[PDB]
């Protein structure tokens, strides 16, 4: 019970289940969706609900809102959160895994947040949260369909802020650095020296450690919230100290 | 002969010549192409080849930078101008043409870039210029397509020219403001009162003026130019001002 | 409280929002104002109170020194106070855009490393400058306030990667228009105080002043470990206001 | 030449690049600097020269003054003098502080106003303030440069606004590391020269330094009729330095 209690709260990509855990803690009613059915785990762990939904299906999208709405009561919040990948410079990288990463991305977060926005309505507004990335910002090598992606939610972040003030919901969107997930902890188990990714990930932070998830959620669950009631379509770095820096934040030269 | 004498200059959406006249009077080979086929009668104007092409289909994108290389004999310089725009917010926007949106304004270039680029390996190097807009930075009411997929570009702008860099490519973006181009001088010709409107959008610069297509040309001429050999993953606002106040630039308080 | 036992500045802190809100979750909150009636606010919350010109660098080092020794710990600065010279580069004379710059940039940068000396005491701490959208983007007519809040935003990033060894946070909230007295008055002795009003009010998508309320938020957020993650990061507190290349509460 | 006959002032222009650059354009150049090698500089390219310290104001409208009196009239101010003073917040003495906010920040401000009632009598002209990444972004140990540099950023947007209806437009060009003098003889006095080129190198994407011509090949543009709807735009010249949130010459 608290800041959200008895508040409806939609999270994409909620199988990490920080995010999830946040709104929960602060006495939410929280519908999580992921791709993956670990998720399931996360919901009965919070007292929250599951659904097994591909969001780069716009029907897929359409049923998990109805249905969140329906085993909620009620939509207050809407964090987007889902996101992928598709590796390569625009030079390497196919049609097909562009196409899905856009659509996944930056076209499910702009319908998405149309759909929460109707139900938003009958309870008198309400807020959303696209978690975009630093990666928005700026760019990095080979992984042009992420900084595009990024960087259209970025803007449409504005966009929505813009278009939904009037029904009284705020828009913003946090920025992450590094953060300390099982996906970005994998990718450096897997890469060819684990133990030097570890230090150079760190040290692109000011703080010169990994971010961890909680971190991100505690930015999320803020700007969800009435504490941030003059603030919409911000960009909220969420990076210990990253874009601060025109190089290596946590490693200058 | 000039800056650009001798080389091969591709310019999507050249329909209005302004970005190819300012090539041509400096000794390209110019290749247009555009969906309206106007657009001859400017190749013919200033001695280049034109192709009717629409940008939404790959194929047509493939076809396209195959056939001006092949006419031009080089290619040294891609500037991506097309775009279009689907009225409305995210609330009421249809998803195909959003999707088109998305396709023509930020896919588009993305494939363009990557096909002129194996091309500019053959001569060593080159520059891509992207035409985003101020509305890549920012966003405005009843615009989610066009906000979101030139800041998509934006972002794009800044990948490729990490990635592009070791093929010794340099790639920028202009972002103009409010253009006297046919279609805004339209608008305003039909508006209940033409002189409100001009004024309005006039008072959106502080030099309280429309911008000229020319003077976007001179732009996207100095960035593909030697002239700028060490600016690269920059996004130069070409909107008298627009953009340097948080309120209207060219009207205050 | 979520400040219980820690000691907070407040730099400019006769307003009292911000005072008034880390007070609410348990600071010693120790503010000091060139105006006597931050006595009030500090005499209301249970505070400390110091009459300062921070325009004066040994009144400043007093400041700190005098509030430390108060509170026995310092774990949060916030730079608040601020003041403009009217009028563009031409028509500002040269002693006016000086003190404006010792002010609003000169004073926020020295009180920091004054302040971040006694949080390495306490293990850490948080600085929260209080810019504005005119240090990110101009007007006509502030050209002091646009270049001095200009200077406190890129120096927000600057301590942010200096001090992050000693485990102090520094970031910025950049608010819109904000209902303060200054602002309210301004308002009442406009030629139209109506017309003033829903012109300001629509320079934000929310079409309404911000309250200092709203900004205390934001400042309390940004000090607090919530935002153990965040440093160097400029927040706006605009209703939307910089998310529009126009007037945002009201599109042409 | 796109400059014929068209009076430019370039302050701290000793290297020479954009001095010589509007000469090759048929500019009249009057240049200052603190080092007399400015007057090798402006003998070589038929200007005047004028031994100046920027820091002191009246040494400043004894520049334009003058230099507006050899020229006959003034078209472009550009602004390229700039100081440091090494540290942190905590590090830095303020008198340093003080002499870096002077001369990087004030002395644009005040010699935009100088060349703008100048400009006023030829019917408009063309400011270019070179700022630097280090306005836009910050790094460890440079707090002075940094907090300056932001303020010459946002200073630009203030004087574009408040001189356009002078006719006269005020950009900044925003450098990366640049192969000037300086830079060189750190990189030489440096523990390992080979790895601190080689680091400077690789914090663009094109992973060289920048050549001071090419800083002066935008300034000219962007004081061009060619750059006639460009006001208060920061250029970044930076081989693709600010594009990457980390090392652009060196990812991780
Ligand atoms: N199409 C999809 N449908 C549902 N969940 C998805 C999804 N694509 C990704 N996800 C989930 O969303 C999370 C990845 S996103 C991770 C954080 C951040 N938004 C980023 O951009 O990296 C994972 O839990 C993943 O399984
Ligand atoms: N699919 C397509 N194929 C080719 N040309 C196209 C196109 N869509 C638009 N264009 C052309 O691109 C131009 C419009 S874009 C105008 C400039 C700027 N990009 C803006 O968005 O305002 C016109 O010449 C138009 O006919
Ligand atoms: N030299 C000085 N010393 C102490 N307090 C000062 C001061 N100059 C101004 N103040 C105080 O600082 C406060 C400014 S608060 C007004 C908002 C401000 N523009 C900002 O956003 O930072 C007022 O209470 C004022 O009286
Ligand atoms: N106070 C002053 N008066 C005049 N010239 C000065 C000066 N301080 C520095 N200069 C000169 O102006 C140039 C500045 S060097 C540094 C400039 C660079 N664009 C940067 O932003 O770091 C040099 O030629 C230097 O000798």
């Amino acid at each position: 019970m608290g800041l959200f209690a008895g508040k409806g709260v939609l999270v994409t990509g909620g199988g990490i289940g920080a995010i999830a855990q946040a709104f929960a803690r602060e006495g939410a009613l929280v519908a999580l969706c992921d791709l993956r059915p670990e998720g399931k785990e996360v919901a009965e762990a919070i007292g929250g609900a599951f659904f097994q939904v591909d969001l780069e299906d716009e029907r897929e999208r359409v049923r998990f809102v109805e249905e969140a709405a329906y085993a909620l009561g009620r939509v207050d919040v809407l964090v987007n959160n889902a996101a992928i990948a598709a590796p390569g410079s625009a030079l390497t990288v196919r049609l097909p895994e562009w196409r899905r990463v856009l659509e996944v991305n930056l076209t499910a977060p702009m319908h998405l947040s149309a759909l929460a926005a109707r139900e938003m309505r009958k309870v008198g507004g309400g807020a959303i949260v696209n978690v975009a990335s630093v990666q928005g910002l700026f760019a990095e090598q080979e992984n042009a369909a992420y900084n595009a992606s990024k960087g259209g939610l970025v803007n449409l972040t504005r966009s929505l802020a813009l278009d939904l003030a009037p029904l009284r919901i705020r828009v913003n969107a946090v920025a992450p650095g590094a953060i300390a997930t099982e996906a970005v902890l994998e990718a450096i188990a897997l890469s060819p020296d684990p133990e030097r990714t570890r230090r150079d990930w760190e040290d692109l932070h000011a703080l010169r450690r990994l971010g961890k998830p909680e971190e991100v959620a505690e930015a999320v669950l803020f700007l969800a919230s009435e504490k941030a009631s003059f603030i919409t379509g911000a960009i909220l770095p969420v990076d210990g100290g990253m874009t601060a820096s025109f190089m290596m934040a946590g490693r200058p030269v």
